């Protein structure tokens, strides 16, 4: 989840990380481009409030205050330059100077053209393949970070794609107790609670990142797919866009699509929790993806209707009490889909996102591998607009997003598990086109 330039003995043994930038005078002489007046290395600002009783074991799980188990000092960048080592721009600017704006538009996929669509499949499958030019994943825990000898890093490099799986990956697991006990399954760091919205956000805004320098095509953008349209049917699931079913297994994707050649990363739950190890970036197994296909569970047979997001949008409160996954009137839980469109809690429902999760039954509908199906990118990207819109009508009022006692990872100034640099769910809580330089091209239906 680090800079590689972190990945070291020297850096995990000094709690820095706060790489150089343009450095003239040997390494270490431009930390956070400070020689230009672009950042400096300062202490981490990370938060110390309560979190609900839900989880009983601080102490023992790396992701807790998060970075502070790996690094205590980091770049603080200055003006709207941003980055590991403040080389680059906060969101809505560019250019080397960070003094040109930019808003990218994020539009139905099914509105693209012929080009667009294939250069959009290309680019997929591209980042599938590209290795990540920054980010390393740790394989091992913190206490056995630097190996049997002590001087190994066990850390991996990782494709652009299979980084934005991890990372996710990372923020649902379990917490490991030790050999021989049961990993702690009641924490989630990007789920049921109100960091869902704005995790998610940031992980998206993060991959767009990742492929516009990949292409270095800056303008490039995510598009959405719309699943609030009441069929039980994948109307992206076509061999020009996110694959058909496969005619020799309805589990498999058409193998005309190349998405039938991707493996997936992380599905080895069973060695980590015993083991106390993590997702590496070996591959194993197929995309499983059988929409409608839930026999057994008819509810999950069918998307979300138009008007179950138009309900969505008329819950007013950002988040309720006990801020959980049975919050009852939350917009946050609502979209989630823990409750029915008009707000109502209720154990048995799954909705809105959730919902669109189990219609695909297969590798997208499971939570520590959904992303895995890149359906994921355009499922989540317009429950982003979703939440954007709903930033739009209700004026971005965060006032009920806790300060303290959410579960935890979701308090309002926690730094969003795994992301690299520390980014709090404060950051994204604002409408996107002012803030974070992207756009929505969509339409609201009514009622
Ligand atoms: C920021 O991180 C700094 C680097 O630490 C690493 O990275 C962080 C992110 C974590 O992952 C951490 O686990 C990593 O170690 C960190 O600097 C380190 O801080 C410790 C504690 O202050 C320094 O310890 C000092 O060292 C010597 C001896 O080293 C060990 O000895 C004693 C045994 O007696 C242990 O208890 C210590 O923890 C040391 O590990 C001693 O001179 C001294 O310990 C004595 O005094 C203190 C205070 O009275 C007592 O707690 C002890 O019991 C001892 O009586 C120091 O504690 C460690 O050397 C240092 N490393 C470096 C490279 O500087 C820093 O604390 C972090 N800062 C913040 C604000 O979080
Ligand atoms: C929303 O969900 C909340 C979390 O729910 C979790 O996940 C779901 C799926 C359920 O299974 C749920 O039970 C899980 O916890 C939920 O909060 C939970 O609410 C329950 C019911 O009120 C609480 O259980 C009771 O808690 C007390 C307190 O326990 C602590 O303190 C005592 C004293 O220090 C210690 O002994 C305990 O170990 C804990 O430290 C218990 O006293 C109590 O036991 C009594 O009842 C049981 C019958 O079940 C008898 O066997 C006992 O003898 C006692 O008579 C209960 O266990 C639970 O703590 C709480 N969990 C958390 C993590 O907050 C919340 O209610 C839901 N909200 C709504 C509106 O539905
Ligand atoms: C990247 O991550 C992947 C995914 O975790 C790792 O690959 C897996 O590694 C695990 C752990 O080593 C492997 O699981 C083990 O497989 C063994 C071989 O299985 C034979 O015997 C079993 C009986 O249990 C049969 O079902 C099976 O068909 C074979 O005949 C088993 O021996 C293991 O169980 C035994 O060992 C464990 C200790 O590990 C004991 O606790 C158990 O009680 C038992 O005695 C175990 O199931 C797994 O097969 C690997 N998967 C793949 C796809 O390769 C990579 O190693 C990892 N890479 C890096 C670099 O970290
Ligand atoms: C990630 O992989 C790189 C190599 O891959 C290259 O760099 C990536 C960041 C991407 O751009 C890839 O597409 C690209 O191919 C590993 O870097 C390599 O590390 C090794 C081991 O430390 C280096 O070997 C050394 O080489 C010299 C001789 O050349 C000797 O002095 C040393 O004794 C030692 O053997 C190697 O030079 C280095 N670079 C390259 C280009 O191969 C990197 O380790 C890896 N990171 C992780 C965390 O696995
Ligand atoms: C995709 O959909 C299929 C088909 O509906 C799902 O398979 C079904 O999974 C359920 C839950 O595990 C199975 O129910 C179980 O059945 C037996 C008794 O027969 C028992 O062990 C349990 O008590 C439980 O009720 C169900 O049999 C099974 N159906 C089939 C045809 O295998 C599948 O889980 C879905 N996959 C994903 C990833 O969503
Ligand atoms: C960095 O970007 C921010 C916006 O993200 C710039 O602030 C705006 O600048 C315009 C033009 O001067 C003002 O009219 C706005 O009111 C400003 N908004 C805010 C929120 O400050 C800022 O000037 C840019 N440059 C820096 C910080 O050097
Ligand atoms: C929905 O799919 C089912 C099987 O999952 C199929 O029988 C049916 O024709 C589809 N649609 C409608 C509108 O009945
Ligand atoms: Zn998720
Ligand atoms: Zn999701």
């Amino acid at each position: 989840q680090f800079p590689r330039q972190c990945a070291t003995v020297e850096a995990l043994r000094s709690g820095m990380c706060c790489p150089d930038l343009s450095p003239v005078s040997g390494p270490g002489t431009d930390r956070c481009g400070s020689s230009s007046g672009r950042g400096r290395c300062e202490a981490v600002t990370a938060d110390s409030r309560p979190h609900s009783p839900q989880y009983p074991h601080d102490g023992r799980d790396d992701r807790e205050v998060w970075p502070l188990r790996f690094f205590n000092r980091t770049c603080h960048c200055n003006g709207n330059f941003s980055g590991h080592n403040c080389g680059t721009c906060r969101p809505g600017w560019r250019g080397a100077a960070c003094d040109q704006r930019v808003l990218i538009v994020r539009r139905n996929l099914l509105d693209l053209s012929k080009e667009e669509k294939n250069h959009f499949v290309r680019a997929l499958d591209m980042a599938k393949r590209t290795t990540h030019p920054l980010f390393v994943i740790a394989t091992r825990r913190s206490e056995e970070i630097l190996g049997p000898d002590g001087n190994t890093p066990q850390f991996e490099n990782i494709s652009i794609y299979n980084y934005f799986v991890w990372t996710h990956y990372y923020s649902v697991k379990k917490t490991f107790l030790g050999v021989g006990q049961e990993s702690f399954g009641e924490v989630d760091f990007s789920h049921e609670g109100p960091a869902f919205l704005t995790w998610h956000r940031y992980h998206l805004l993060r991959l767009e990142k990742d492929m516009q320098e990949m292409l270095q095509e800056p303008s490039f953008s995510l598009p959405y797919w719309n699943f609030a349209t009441g069929k039980n049917v994948c109307d992206i699931c076509t061999d020009d866009l996110m694959g058909s079913r496969s005619n020799f297994d309805s589990t498999l994707i058409s193998p005309n699509s190349v998405f039938s050649q991707w493996r997936v990363v992380c599905d080895s739950l069973e060695d980590y929790d015993t083991l106390g190890t993590l997702c590496n970036s070996t591959e194993d197994g197929p995309i499983r993806r059988n929409p409608a296909g839930n026999v057994a569970r008819p509810m999950v047979q069918r998307l979300p209707e138009p008007q179950d997001v138009a309900q969505c949008l008329e819950v007013g409160l950002f988040d309720t009490p006990p801020f959980y996954s049975n919050s009852t009137n939350s917009f946050r839980n609502t979209v989630e889909g823990y409750s029915d469109p008009t707000g109502k809690y209720d154990p048995a429902v799954r909705s809105l996102h959730n919902l669109a999760h189990l219609f695909l039954n297969g590798t997208g509908g499971q939570t520590h591998l959904s992303p895995n199906d890149p359906i994921f990118v355009l499922l989540h990207t317009f429950t982003d607009a979703v939440f954007d819109e709903w930033l739009r009508r209700y004026n971005a009022d965060i006032s009920t997003f806790p300060l303290e006692n959410a579960p935890i990872g979701h308090n309002r100034q926690y730094n969003m598990v795994p992301f690299w640099p520390p980014v709090t769910n404060t950051e994204m809580f604002v409408t996107a086109p002012d803030n974070l330089g992207y756009t929505y091209e969509i339409q609201w239906p009514s009622r």
